[PDB]
């Protein structure tokens, strides 16, 4: 119809399809990432033309709006680090109503829709996602990334050094979409990145949110996603050093 | 016999076995990591008693010497991030002659022996490992970790090198980082404070893949594609980290 449940199914299906295509195209090809990225963007646009005729598409290169990234984690893709993803978000008035992130190398798909919860789908079927119940920020495993391009990186690194001793450990994986899903699944306790494009966090953000996580999205965005027991304590430490703004 | 080729086979086999056991034990159990870590240590010690009778064993908790870590990446193991490894190194006089690192969730095994090259073994059979041919440190993908107190200084140091490199990866397993360098999935790796049983095997593997590797109670580890090693060592010294 156009309800969240319907929107997430098309999101799940397209994500899974596109993952299969990326997985296959990468093997053939191996600029080279530009090729697969474009090809997969084309696949998604065409499939959306047939499944969702009049719907707007905001791509990485250009009523519900489909916000997408065929390959989030392009560095990872080029190096063969199994941590790149297809992200498909369904937005209405700038709010994400449904979404799906496909972990290409893992052959799994995370998805969610407003009010309906977040699930992970793999060979063993579909599972409910729930973030962790950490209380002490010194017990939290935090993921981060460098957002945008080479400009303004050392400051972000400087900021992180300050938060490093306040937390259990840090992870830097190379994919914003996948970090948001880890938080949802409980593989990270929180995630923080400064400068994330909308098409890389829109889907994941919802997924983490529907998994009970605290999520705030302040040309990129500032993203904070954390288990609820630890969100305030983390936001304070970040503000304390200027990062959540 | 006791030659590198023989030493690496027993390393490969033990790594593969132990990975299978960890993979199984983790599913049962899910302190909880302490349990699996000990159990797997016991498996390796017993198997080494039967395959390599008189050989000394330096474990994470205690003529060739088998240096080993049943689960490198214990935080990863606990959270379900597929990046923990079994590491088995064969040392003679403190020098690593052969080694194997099993990537437990990937179901793959990396191995090497002095003069015999580094290989990766997976479903598609055995492959030769070679690190990348990067020249510009600004083009290099660098992996890091923290080894152990004092963490903020290490982070401070990294912020300085961050703009000199393509991007940074922090995965949670030194054994796996060294193997990623060998495979070409990272261009270099740097960590300050790495126990011997987490880097001995990987260090050899990266080295046998053509990487520049130096090991300065833990150790300082630098492993990099050759075309970029000097340039990286300089930047590190320039901020005090390779010491």
């Amino acid at each position: 119809d156009n309800e969240p449940a319907r929107l997430r199914s098309v999101a799940e299906n397209l994500a899974a399809e596109a993952a299969a295509f990326v997985r296959g195209r990468r093997a053939e090809v191996f600029d080279p990432v530009t090729v697969v990225d474009t090809d997969t963007e084309r696949l998604l646009r065409d499939r959306l033309a047939q499944l969702r005729p009049g719907d707007p598409i905001l791509g990485e290169e250009g009523r519900v709006t489909w916000v997408l990234d065929p390959i989030d984690g392009t560095v990872n893709f080029v190096y063969g680090i199994p941590a790149y993803a297809v992200s498909i978000g369904a937005q209405v008035g700038g709010i994400t109503v449904a979404g799906a992130v496909a972990d290409v190398a893992a052959r799994t798909v995370y998805s969610a829709a407003t009010g309906l919860g977040a699930h992970l789908t793999d060979e063993r079927g579909r599972h409910v996602l729930r973030c962790t119940g950490v209380d002490e920020l010194s017990m939290a495993l935090l993921g981060t990334g460098f957002g945008y391009s080479v400009r303004c990186r050392e400051k972000q690194a400087e900021l992180l050094a300050h938060v490093v001793p306040l937390v259990r450990d840090v992870r830097r994986i190379g994919s914003a979409a996948l970090d948001l899903c880890m938080v949802a699944a409980g593989r990270l306790d929180a995630y923080y990145e400064h400068g994330v494009q909308v098409w890389d966090c829109a889907a994941g953000a919802l997924i983490a949110a529907e998994a009970g996580a605290r999520v705030l999205l302040s040309a990129g965005l500032v993203v904070v996603a954390a288990a609820p027991g630890i969100a305030d304590e983390l936001l304070a430490a970040l503000q304390r050093f200027n990062g959540l703004e």
